[PDB]
């Protein structure tokens, strides 16, 4: 579809059988979700953004559905104020910026 | 043009007669630029990012050219790791997300 930016580009995503709201963020290199439980091993990591860095748990090869489109990739879990879908997954669903 | 997301969507912007690179950021409500000098009075604003909140200087009706597209709007100046072109300006140049 074509999503305008008059409002925040929020979409529904499905991960681990849970339905959640997330922001399509072209400014984010990675995907970061609110604290939740995921299967498998994880690695500690620090990610920075506006306001500084936060500590997150890194899980690889996680399956996520974005507006029907399935995508696999790394997902970071931590104290983020909003769920962020970054470029690592945006590319997988063929999302592009146009003007 | 059509921009893919395999790399950061960095573009060249012109402001105050100078060229700088910035990120087309759909995850940002506002446009935030690294410390610089701008004309006029400024007002205070507190913005929140992934790592917390930071104080910035708000300048209004600032002319900024993004990839040949002229825009005039509000720009925030503060301690940001990178220049960010937010939705307030992306809408002015007709930018949309597609997939
Ligand atoms: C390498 N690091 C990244 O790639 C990081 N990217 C960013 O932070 C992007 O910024 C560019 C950027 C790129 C690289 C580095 C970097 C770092 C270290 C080293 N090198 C480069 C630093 C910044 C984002 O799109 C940013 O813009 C946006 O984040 C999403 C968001 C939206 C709403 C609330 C939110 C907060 C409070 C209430 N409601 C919502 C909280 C967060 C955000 O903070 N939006 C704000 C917003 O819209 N707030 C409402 C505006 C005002 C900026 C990711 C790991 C998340």
């Amino acid at each position: 579809p074509q999503i305008t930016l008059w409002q925040r580009p929020l979409v529904t995503i499905k991960i681990g059988g849970q339905l959640k709201e997330a922001l399509l963020d072209t400014g984010a290199d990675d995907t970061v979700l609110e604290e939740m439980s995921l299967p498998g091993r994880w690695k500690p990591k620090m990610i920075g953004g506006i306001g500084g860095f936060i500590k997150v748990r890194q899980y690889d090869q996680i399956l996520i559905e974005i507006c029907g489109h399935k995508a696999i990739g790394t997902v970071l879990v931590g104290p983020t104020p909003v769920n962020i879908i970054g470029r690592n997954l945006l590319t997988q669903i063929g999302c592009t910026l146009n003007f």
